[PDB]
């Protein structure tokens, strides 16, 4: 509350920490479904089903011009490239599969890089 504060956890190493998790969810082999935004016009559905796209490039470029205020708006965007894959996907599809393996990997990075 006022004047009463919690102690100052260190966060000037956050910024550059998503960044390391960012690239090597990018390298990631099963990464392929999520580099670029789903192409809206070419994609019979998707605009009118998924109302927040997105994917990891619009993570990188958000990341590099300071759109996320701290680290748990960055894990929300990641979270929600891999809720509006199941949203689409069905689990048994090589997307679907992919995304489940991505989330998988992302959410151990996250909890042995902060937690």
């Amino acid at each position: 509350s006022m004047s009463v504060k919690k102690p100052k956890r260190d966060d000037s190493k956050d910024l550059a920490l998503c960044s390391m998790i960012l690239t090597e969810m990018e390298t990631h082999e099963d990464a392929w479904p999520f580099l670029l935004p789903v192409n809206l016009k070419l994609v019979p559905g998707y605009k009118k089903v998924i109302k927040k796209p997105m994917d990891f490039s619009t993570i990188r470029e958000k990341l590099s011009s300071g759109q996320y205020p701290n680290l748990e708006t960055f894990a929300l965007d990641v979270r929600l490239v891999f809720d509006n894959c199941e949203t689409f996907n069905e689990d048994d599809s090589d997307i679907g599969r992919a995304g489940h393996n991505m989330r998988k990997y992302f959410e151990k990075k996250w909890t042995d890089t902060f937690k």
